[PDB]
């Protein structure tokens, strides 16, 4: 049973990794999947945000970090994935999220889309706002594992 | 990998049907648990629903009915689940399958809920909804079981 | 071009002659359709809706109050009718009205649901709001037809 | 500046007391109102309902605990108050919240409405939920004050 | 009775001809306006979209397409509609669609908005989405009409 | 008690008015703050959004109109506010509100969020939404204090 977790992680936040490890808890192997060319330009490079990925992960050992940049489906089925990840919090924005999984099972059906639901602790938090904080001098420490945070201020100085 | 698809199931639907299938593709198995529900006064008895679902889930070896009327986390921890299924129509769903989840994991926090979408043609049914029309002898074949809208059909005028 | 505008109107109110107002400025003819709802234990009786709907709307002149307890598609191929008038206030109305479409239109396809939306001033009010207040002796006489205030009046203490 | 906070609190949680709380750290004195509300059928008595609420807010000595069976807006004239308390969980808070501030707005607008927001922890908990649990014997302890949990206990077999 | 259905079709799919078929069966006249300059550079130019609009609607008879450059109620108003149609999704921005309403009834009172659902088929579809799949190696050929598929292609080649 | 009031006011409203009307009357002192650089170009300057603003609530003797740069949670720290108030129209995307203020709830606990419901008549109105009109041709005189208005002819000339 081979599941991919989609997404920029632009940087990985502490939601992310709270939405993997419940992955990795019901399925035997978990695809963190990095898109690598987002329409927007990302805070850090697709090799930064691996490595990042990788570390805050590496205590997961069903967990592998990869980069792709092709029409997520595309990498989906080549890498052999049946379950899509989506992280669900509070304040997702559901209509897109239908739109989206009813579009990836268009693409591919034997790929089913799967939503999980963080911690309330991580429930009302997005990556755009973490970023968006950060560059404008605020503390978003807690919302980071340790060495985002640390890659987080040398990016920003 | 045992999950668990609780609901009141009053009666089931084929969106019921399509939740349960996409469920046993992904988990060895799964129990379709059937909740007594008094305070919703059911119109079909609690033995009724099971023998119901029981029927229309025969093809699904993956598949296992029962009823309880325990509170579900006891039931689902001694039914030994570790994963809680459940159905996402829309905006409405999510919210209260948001309470509902946050409880379940207060109980029981190994019990990892986990929230499936149906197929576009399911979308947009309920079991009040195939009540309500059936009450007024309008055609519901469509959207239930064959031995399920027999019975619906035997329960009414 | 006759178009069916069907609720419980329990009791009707100025939204509700908001919207099929404006149904009467795109059609020729709008029935203005009371069911009985025995499931929503209405206020009202069926004959006491109707003849409040009556009076309340008797300076449109194309409109037909009638009240109705068959499947709402059967009423409405049997009155001619190929539009289905519906009022939207906000989300909520939205959802619910997708799902009563849909069904409607599985029912009865040649009958196409048009939503239209109250003007601003009704667009937070709804019979069971008036209700309430009305329980309360609270002033309600700005939400509702004349006739249909003196009524509440009556059958409250 | 005397606000009040009208409620069913049937019965009165952590989520509430989280609400209370923040109101009274930015009005000087603050009336939790709880409405009979038969309509609701409430599971404890009003009498019932008041004793547990004062019990549970009487650390806060910015807080008068009180029952009506008014029209809410005229209880909250008669007792001087100008500011409305509501909390907000989620959408489906708010667009509810949204009529009921109308409403009363109509009825006495110098009665200004103001939303508070809860912590993450109670951002999902309920009345209604907590007797679901309860009413199954789960452990509720977590979300409602010592003495609200004692008289649940009791109130249940 | 001549009703507008505008929208920047960019491209047209069979969403859109879902909803403007509909619009046709139950309004004499219907003018389905492409607005030439979008905030955002369109795929398709004015008369490409023109085009491909043209020939994806030229077996409905009672349908005009034509562009046009300004506000869309200053032009709606001088071609003397009374209607606007507007497409809901079951995944649309519904808050979006009641400001857009309002406005264009401040503008423009004579013109009334009247909200169509299409099939459930294309009810989680947005061109936006469409365009993003197509640009980046993903099959949409089932959302498009034949024509618009071909130009399609051409343009991403 | 020092209340804060921030936002890009570009430019300020007749629901900005009736917002920051109401919270000059449950608090003391009322701060406007303006965003002096938003992520985006605004179509007036911060002296101009000042200006226009001042003059807006010139009436008004607890309100004090201030411009800042900073993050808005650095800024009500050190202005010393204890108080955010948020408007939330009928079209408020709630999800994003509750993001908000739980972001800032982290940044400055000490800073409680507090929502505010404008008059039906301004519940529908975005400010995106009056800009793009007024730039497109729409007359937007309605919404925006005739002082507004007349910059906004000028800036537009
Ligand atoms: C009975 C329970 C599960 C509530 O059940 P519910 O009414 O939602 O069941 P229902 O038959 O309506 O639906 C079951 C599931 O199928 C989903 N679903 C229904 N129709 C569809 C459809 N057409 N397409 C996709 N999903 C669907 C629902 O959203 C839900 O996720 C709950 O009250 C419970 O756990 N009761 C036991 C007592 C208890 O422990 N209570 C506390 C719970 S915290
Ligand atoms: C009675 C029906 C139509 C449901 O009615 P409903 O409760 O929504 O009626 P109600 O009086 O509350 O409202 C009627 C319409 O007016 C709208 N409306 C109410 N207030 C307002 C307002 N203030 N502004 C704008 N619109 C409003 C509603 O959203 C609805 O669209 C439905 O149950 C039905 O069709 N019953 C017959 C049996 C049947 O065939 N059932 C199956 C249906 S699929
Ligand atoms: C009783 C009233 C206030 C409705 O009360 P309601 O059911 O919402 O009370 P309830 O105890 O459920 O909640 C009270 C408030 O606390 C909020 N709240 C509940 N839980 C939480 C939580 N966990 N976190 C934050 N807020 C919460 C609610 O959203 C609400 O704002 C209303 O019906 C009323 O005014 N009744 C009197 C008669 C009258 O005048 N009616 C007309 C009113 S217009």
């Amino acid at each position: 049973k081979r599941a991919i977790y989609p997404g920029t992680f632009d940087p990985i936040t502490n939601g992310h990794i709270d939405i993997v490890t419940r992955a990795t808890q019901m399925f035997d192997h978990v695809i963190l999947a990095i898109a690598a060319s987002p329409s927007k330009k990302p805070m850090f490079t697709l090799e930064e945000r691996v490595a990042l990925a990788q570390q805050a992960t590496a205590h997961l050992g069903n967990v592998e970090v990869v980069g792709f940049s092709d029409l997520m489906a595309n990498f989906a089925r080549n890498q052999h994935a049946t379950v899509l990840i989506r992280g669900l919090r509070a304040v997702a924005d559901f209509e897109y999220e239908m739109q989206l999984a009813h579009m990836n099972r268009h693409l591919m059906p034997e790929l089913e889309s799967v939503f999980l639901m963080p911690s309330k602790e991580w429930s009302f938090i997005s990556s755009s706002l973490v970023k968006e904080v950060a560059r404008h001098q605020g503390d978003v420490t807690h919302f980071l594992p340790e060495n985002v945070h640390q890659a987080l201020m040398a990016k920003l100085a």
